[PDB]
């Protein structure tokens, strides 16, 4: 969950 939400940075 955090890494495709971490993917706009
Ligand atoms: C939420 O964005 C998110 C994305 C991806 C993953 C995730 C967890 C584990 C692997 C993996 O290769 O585990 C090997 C033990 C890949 N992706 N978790 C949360
Ligand atoms: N918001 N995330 C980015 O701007 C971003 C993170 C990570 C990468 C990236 C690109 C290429 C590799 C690799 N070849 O191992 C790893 N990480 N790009 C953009």
């Amino acid at each position: 969950l955090a890494a495709a939400l971490a993917q706009a940075l």
